[PDB]
């Protein structure tokens, strides 16, 4: 048993190793996975009640390390799960949440703790503050005695992330952007997974006795869904870090401002309107789109004002005035090819990509007079700018590649967005895949909105004089 985990293990690394069709890859690794899953104990550590028996534990140690506990209470909330409902109306610039560094968990918690020498020797957890945090989130649930116990013990015991789902559930992503980021976390975790079951030379630790897949799956799957920046003792630079009774906090476009009160030195949250006793008390997470937050957070966020679909673009190294547009790019600070967004909002497109797409389409004279900047204006400076177009031609030109671009990437999916919808009425879809299908009809959504600002712009700038 021990000698067979180590031998599945070494090939892991190996089939992990080597780089990438996707989905064939992706199932070969999964397939692997399952197997070694299928050997191991599930989670080496588990606990005797149910996470909300522990809750009162979390709020008593919380109290007692000066924490804030008053006015609200954990609630199960039907959408978001547990979360924090006001006791008491509060009032908005009241000083409503504030934890003090103490109760956190950070790199440098993690190398004080039972963690440090293996952490010192390991240029990965080097590197990775994450994973780091991970690890110290493992050592900590497996120690007894540890002083975050209270934290650990009302921590889910499972997560939505894509790591958990079901080949079925993944399948659904099939011909998506979004599919692409789902291969490498798996990819990624598994590969890790590996390589620390290796390594698992410091043996004090209580991992050395027990270290499953599925401890290390809800460890990375706990950090990321609640990891957070703060800034380092001295105040010099951002690191992460686990913060109780926070990041029991879930996530709404609401009226509330975080932030870190480096005086007193402690996590702080500000109400900035007047909540009413029974509310959910909920933080902004950031304007993440759909895809980072079921990729990385294990939910889709229905009102998200900040959707977006990736978009690979590049000059072509074929195209004749290649060196020219390379250039202008590189003066206006954009590389020559990287991965945009396509937002649901109007403008579908950045400054940053306007910049990128005029580039693309100007004129031999249009790159020399940007080269040569002999314009009143400093035409590097407003080349992303709406306001000022290099020509009608350009803007033209730029709007129907958009157009086309937008129109072709469309035509590579598998289902239409009314086979989407009537997916998605039945009621007995799993929260996984209800989530997958949401994100694939989420792309086409932007993508078809995209056509059709591409569209009038193209219009617009035609009728121009
Ligand atoms: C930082 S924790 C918040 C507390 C979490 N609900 C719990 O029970 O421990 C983040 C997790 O809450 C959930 N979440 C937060 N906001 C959400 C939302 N608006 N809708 C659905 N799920 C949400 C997701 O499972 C996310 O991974
Ligand atoms: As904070
Ligand atoms: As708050």
């Amino acid at each position: 048993s021990p000698k067979e985990i180590l031998n599945l293990t070494s090939e892991l690394l190996q089939k992990c190793s080597s780089p990438a069709k996707e989905w064939e890859e992706y199932v070969q690794i999964r397939t692997l996975v399952e197997k070694i899953r299928k050997k191991q104990k599930g989670l080496s550590v588990t606990f005797d009640g149910k996470r909300e028996d522990y809750f009162p534990d979390l709020m008593k140690w919380a109290s007692e390390n000066g924490a804030s506990v008053e006015g609200f209470e954990m609630v199960n909330f039907k959408e978001e799960g547990f979360g924090l409902r006001a006791t008491r109306d509060i009032k908005a610039e009241e000083l409503f949440l504030w934890v003090p560094r103490k109760l956190l968990m950070t790199v440098e918690s993690a190398k004080n703790s039972v963690l440090g020498p293996l952490y010192s020797q390991d240029r990965i957890l080097q590197a990775m503050g994450n994973i780091a945090l991970a690890f110290h989130l493992l050592c900590e649930r497996a120690s007894p005695n540890s002083f975050w116990q209270p934290y650990i013990q009302t921590l889910p015991s499972e997560y939505d992330t894509p790591l958990y789902f079901e080949e079925d559930e993944v399948r659904y992503l099939q011909s998506t952007q979004a599919i692409h980021d789902v291969f490498s976390q798996y990819k990624n975790t598994a590969r890790q997974y590996a390589y620390f079951y290796k390594v698992i030379h410091a043996n004090k630790l209580p991992l050395k006795d027990s270290f499953t897949y599925e401890d290390y799956r809800w460890a990375v799957s706990s950090v990321m869904t609640r990891q957070n920046q703060i800034p380092t003792e001295d105040g010099s630079r951002v690191t992460l870090a686990l913060i109780p009774l926070w990041d029991m906090c879930n996530h709404t476009n609401g009226l509330i401002t975080t932030g870190y009160n480096l005086e007193d030195d402690r996590c702080e949250c500000v109400a900035l309107q007047d909540f009413r006793a029974g509310e959910q008390i909920y933080i902004f997470y950031g304007t993440r789109s759909n895809a980072e937050f079921v990729i990385h957070s294990g939910f889709f966020f229905d009102n998200n004002s900040h959707d977006r679909v990736k978009i690979k673009l590049g000059v072509s190294k074929s195209d004749r005035l290649y060196a020219m547009k390379a250039e202008v790019l590189a003066r206006a600070g954009i590389p020559t090819s990287s991965v945009f967004a396509l937002h649901f909002t109007e403008p579908p497109i950045s400054a940053q990509l306007l910049a990128f797409l005029r580039v693309f389409c100007m004129t031999e004279e249009e790159l020399k007079e940007h080269l040569l900047g002999d314009s009143a204006i400093d035409r590097i400076f407003t080349l992303g700018n709406s306001e000022f177009p290099v020509s009608w031609d350009n803007e033209v030109k730029l709007w129907t590649f958009l157009e086309d671009r937008a129109s072709l990437l469309l035509k590579t999916y598998k289902t239409t967005i009314e086979e989407d919808k009537s997916v998605l009425k039945n009621h007995d879809l799993s929260v996984r895949a209800k989530m997958a299908i949401k994100l694939r009809l989420g792309e086409k959504e932007i993508l078809e909105k995209a056509v059709k600002s591409a569209a009038v712009n193209r219009e617009y700038y035609r009728q121009q004089m």
